[PDB]
């Protein structure tokens, strides 16, 4: 449940037994023969894996440096990497014998998500979602009632993610033995962001094929965008224990650092406890979590994945961020130059990555983990760069 | 260049110079070797090719008939089909020494598809669309912008499809030198419905591996949507010959086929000769909720196949696409183009029919995202 000292299990006592349940039954089918199988029947037919590994030719010159490879998560089953954790959790609880789902969200991409692997497996779904949110997210509302999900509006504290967290902890509690809350990030208490990181790990272990196929070598350094952490975790982790690849993570700067309007925790957060984990948090003076802020909807996390604070402080991996301008730019940019509309999460990734390739030779690999497609943010981008 | 009598090449001689290039181009380069290579390497990497063959299991088991299988064009780049020919047209005109690309969309579809395919090939792209089109899609033509596409508006006359043609038209006979014209769809004069089927083509042959391995034979029934009917000649051509296999195309019945307000042009449509090619066509106005099927003609290798009875020809309406559509994200998790979902909803009707121990194979065009918002507009005006 550690990874050094970030992690642990800061639940109430009547979530401990719960926890220990799916810790459990995640030991026995993780490894388990027909879940496996299952899982990769789903992930194959339904999810459309494996994601190819694209060489960005046209960008990689223009900029002159690195060659610029881009995992190409924005091609899964709904536009986005959340889907491998999705699948894995809903047919882990069908697995354990439950016929619910819950979940919480605040950009309604998980909540989009969890309600497609939910009608997959012909389970019912509730989605506890923050009122601001609610208002802001209209179509990804009516996404997730389109696929048979039940939405529900939370009206108490802040009407935000941390509010939708606490009324889903809240509805476990009492449903656990026929519920499973399907957390999706690599966040919370143990043992979920080791399970969301291994059920994102697919990507990694692809990427690393990918490559060899491709170039006949490791890359040189691995970028992925960062907001609870998960779809970085994926693809960092298979390889850790390769000392030579560099790990970047690229965090929400927002409207820059010294703002006050970001969500770079990592970056600028202290440690502190929250969502039953112990790690790093933008926090104000009483403690309590503030308002992150970023262009890009999914980087509104509040916090960042034990297992990150660890990668940091052991210098495994280096963790910086990019403001929503220069998101911007490498959004309209790879649309240009390389016809893939990024979501505005992976735009901060391929922003880093093009900052970091004029640097490096043209010998040298990067590769590039495009989180999502960028349909979903058309209507932002149109507001805010205009017609 | 025929497809018994339909088909054909009849345009001006303006226009006869420009294609001819075009046979000898796509003869010389169609069988070459460094062109499927470069055209395999982008729809694996690019695309995202192979797409999977789904088994839609709690659908098939609801409705307690036939075994219903999707093949999943919902998950090809862009979100739809269109792609496959997009990429194969753009690769062409780069080994021809073309430089830029015109083509004309009405639904905005095929004009994203260009933009994202020029876009790739580092082309110039110019999309001619009708006024009245350019109005209807303003997510589209932003797209198309934003991926590096100028968009024509055609304002005068009709400013429609019907004119966005015309302007397309007279662009290519003063620009095909270093312009090549990227036809959507499987219409138009020689060689461009063979073109555009041969491109699509890969729908079909994965299609049939992918059944072979999954159910050890063939299915008894394919069902697709037709519009212009890219997609459904896709993934019929490779099982063409072979003659248990019932191939049905599924047409655009919109308000009804009573009303007068569809795109069902060989349902209810006359032979004529438009677009420089002898098929069905309606010109009338065709409606469908569908943006994607608003063609009023169609292929001429669908009217072939039609008069031989190889294929079968139906038509579904506005409110049954949409029951399927709505039926389909609630049960599979799979949120469907509103065109696919016409094939969606006759693969049902047809499923209760059959057998247990019998095989659907439904073409699932594309995604259902770029169709929210006028869902959302009908499904807030449900009472
Ligand atoms: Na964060
Ligand atoms: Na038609």
């Amino acid at each position: 449940m550690w990874f050094g000292e970030f992690g642990g299990q800061y639940v109430p006592e009547t979530l401990i037994g719960p926890l220990k349940e799916l810790e459990k039954a995640y030991k026995r089918f993780k490894d388990d023969e027909e879940f496996n199988r299952q899982l990769n029947y789903y992930l194959k037919t339904w999810a459309g894996r494996p994601t190819p590994l694209y060489y960005a030719k046209r960008l990689t010159e223009k900029i002159g440096g690195a060659k610029v490879y881009l995992k190409r998560e924005d091609l899964v089953h709904g536009g986005a990497h959340k889907t491998n954790n999705a699948i894995g959790q809903a047919l882990l609880a069908k697995f354990m014998g439950k016929t619910r789902l819950i979940a919480e969200t605040g950009a309604g991409q998980h909540g989009v998500a969890t309600a497609m692997a939910g009608a997959l497996l012909g389970m019912k779904v509730d989605i506890y979602m923050g009122a601001e949110d609610v208002e802001r997210q209209k179509m990804n509302v009516f996404r997730m009632k389109l696929l048979g999900a039940n939405v529900i509006p939370v009206n108490s504290g802040s009407r935000t993610l941390k509010d939708a967290i606490n009324e889903a902890l809240r509805d476990w509690v009492a449903t656990f033995e026929y519920t499973h809350y399907l957390i999706g990030s690599v966040v919370g208490p143990h043992p979920y962001p080791t399970i969301v990181r291994d059920f994102q790990s697919v990507i990694g272990r692809e990427a690393k094929a990918q490559i060899l196929e491709a170039e006949g070598q490791l890359p040189d350094v691995i970028v992925a965008c960062v907001g609870g952490g998960s779809n970085a975790m994926g693809i960092f982790y298979p390889f850790v224990n390769d000392k030579k690849v560099k790990l970047v993570g690229v965090e929400a700067g927002g409207k820059g650092l010294e703002s006050g309007k970001h969500s770079a925790s990592l970056n600028a957060g202290q440690v502190g406890v929250s969502h039953g984990m112990l790690s790093y948090f933008l926090q104000d003076e009483e403690g309590q979590i503030k308002p992150s802020h970023s262009i890009a909807p999914g980087l509104d996390y509040p916090g960042v994945g034990p297992e990150h604070a660890y990668l940091k402080k052991i210098q495994r991996a280096e963790y910086v961020a990019v403001t929503d301008e220069e998101a911007l730019k490498a959004f309209h940019e790879l649309s240009r130059t390389e016809g893939i509309i990024p979501a505005l999460e992976s735009a901060h990734a391929v922003a880093y990555a093009m900052k970091l390739a004029k640097e490096m030779s043209r010998d040298e690999i990067i590769i590039v983990n495009l989180s999502g497609r960028g349909d979903k943010d058309l209507d932002i981008v149109l507001k805010v760069s205009g017609n």
